[PDB]
């Protein structure tokens, strides 16, 4: 279940999440416009489900996709917030996971935002350890779907 | 005009926002969950729009409600971290918007929690100056309604 994956976010992962988040999440705009647009570089397949957004191969200049962006980091902010207390977790990852089951997102195409987060990790020199630690918190998610 | 209302966010405003928000936001759950108690109890016309949650007079008990009301706590967050710029704080904006026009929610109803707002500061000591000011970033999303 949602819980059990939840549950098992250990102290030395919850840390690597924790200390990463520090610096990818101080800058919500340039790194979350950096997490989506490269979600399309290296997925395409996935463009036709963000319609909604317009063009977004305008990236920054485009609003929509700004503001689509900087919310999908405050949506992370609040997993980090609530790793604690896995009951708080729990609510809020099913709460999200209904607004992509709506839009007929799979837990395996769920988990193709595991490369950007790699990436974007990386250009801030947070290795394997890191992209690991995400993974599991993604993990969570792709157990409500 | 969302750009309009934006423009009403003075330093004055943007500060009391802030200074409020330092205690508001610092129990997102408690007092994310007391806004909706609130707006429900004060007007039930509206417990309709809110079918997905269930029974919401279970309040806290409800994990949907408790989920939903940390998510918002966490918009009201973003609009307060996107204050020095008016540029990122519409497209935030009009991304929620977005969330509401497609639940056929008007603007004349999305006011319709201020009432709630002004109740939850005042238990925390928080008067009319201070309501008045959250009265004017809630008009931003409804200029965008
Ligand atoms: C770190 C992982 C992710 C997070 C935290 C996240 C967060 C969000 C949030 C907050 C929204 C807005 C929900 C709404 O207002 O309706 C959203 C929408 C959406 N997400 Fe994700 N998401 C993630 C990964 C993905 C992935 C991997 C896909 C694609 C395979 C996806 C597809 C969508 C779609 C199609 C929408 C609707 C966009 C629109 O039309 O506005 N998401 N996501
Ligand atoms: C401070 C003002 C408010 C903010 C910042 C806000 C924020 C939000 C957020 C973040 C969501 C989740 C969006 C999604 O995942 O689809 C939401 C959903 C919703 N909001 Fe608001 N909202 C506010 C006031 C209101 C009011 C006053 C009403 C009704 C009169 C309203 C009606 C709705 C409805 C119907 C939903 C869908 C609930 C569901 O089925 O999950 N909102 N709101």
């Amino acid at each position: 279940s949602v819980y059990d994956a939840a549950a098992q976010l250990t102290a030395d992962v919850k840390k690597d999440l924790r200390d990463s988040w520090k610096v990818i999440g101080s800058d919500k705009k340039g790194n979350g416009v950096a997490l989506f647009t490269t979600l399309f570089a290296d997925n395409q397949e996935t463009i036709g489900y963000f319609k909604r957004l317009g063009d977004v191969s305008q990236g920054m200049a485009n609003d929509k996709l700004r503001g689509h962006s900087i919310t999908l980091m405050y949506a992370l902010q609040n997993f980090i917030d609530q790793l604690d207390n896995p009951d708080d977790l729990v609510c809020v990852v099913e709460k999200f996971a209904v607004n992509h089951i709506t839009r007929k997102i799979s837990a395996a195409e769920f988990g193709k935002i595991n490369g950007p987060i790699k990436k974007v990790l990386a250009s801030k020199n947070f290795g394997d350890k890191y992209a690991n630690a995400w993974a599991k918190l993604v993990a969570v998610v792709q157990a409500a779907l």
